[PDB]
């Protein structure tokens, strides 16, 4: 895309921090590449849990992991530009719905691997019910980074209230059942692709780790750590 363009959706100071603003050859060939391959995956209308469409939608998510710079208020920003930007297609050629395309084949990547998991009552709520709050995501990661920028106390009131927004999030598509919930974090614990396309960094999971911690921990039995 043109300079002009990220020049209106991102201040003079994100610019400074933003990877899309440098004029560089390979990732404008990496781009051209990916969204070239999800616009013939869209021509021949491959099915998102199909592996071209999952191999695709990783490479997605890698790159624009590397060139938001792992700031989420950038992908916000990027996923805003995509669908209000007039002048989108002509100058990138991506659509809403190859971001759509995109968003659930990275989708079904998971899934696929929570399959392997959960019973099929466990996994037919998170396929109905994962894509309820998907986007409601980035602006908490957006908050632990920033409370985890500022110091804040995982069990500080401020900490506890971003574990139980996330405590929303998760429950949303993984259930209330702790016996299901644990099935999710054993997956996590020997699925590195779960984690990928989170916008976490090392130090920001460990903050969360400890904020839900202590939100979950229980008067007696084995405490976490």
């Amino acid at each position: 895309g043109s300079m002009k363009m990220y020049d209106r959706w991102f201040s003079q100071q994100e610019l400074q921090v933003l990877p899309f603003a440098e004029q560089d050859e390979q990732r404008n060939q990496t781009w051209l590449e990916l969204v070239g391959e999800a616009q013939q995956l869209m021509d021949e209308r491959c099915p998102a849990d199909e592996p071209r469409a999952i191999a695709l939608a990783t490479r997605w998510m890698e790159q624009l992991e590397q060139d938001t710079a792992g700031r989420p208020e950038f992908l916000t920003r990027l996923n805003e530009m995509h669908a209000a930007e007039p002048q989108m297609r002509e100058q990138t050629g991506v659509t809403p719905e190859m971001i759509d395309f995109i968003v659930r084949a990275f989708a079904e990547s998971k899934l696929a691997i929570w399959a392997r998991y959960l019973n099929d009552e466990e996994l037919a709520f998170t396929r109905q019910h994962y894509f309820d709050r998907l986007m409601e995501w980035p602006a908490l990661v957006a908050d632990l980074h920033r409370a985890c920028r500022e110091k804040r106390d995982p069990a500080s009131p401020g900490g506890q209230q971003l574990a139980q927004r996330w405590l929303a999030l998760f429950q949303s598509y993984a259930g209330k059942d702790a016996q299901t919930q644990q099935k999710f974090r054993y997956a996590m614990e020997q699925e590195p692709h779960l984690m990928k396309g989170t916008w976490m960094t090392s130090e920001v999971l460990s903050w969360l780790q400890q904020a839900i911690g202590v939100m979950m921990r229980q008067a007696q039995g084995l405490p976490p750590n």
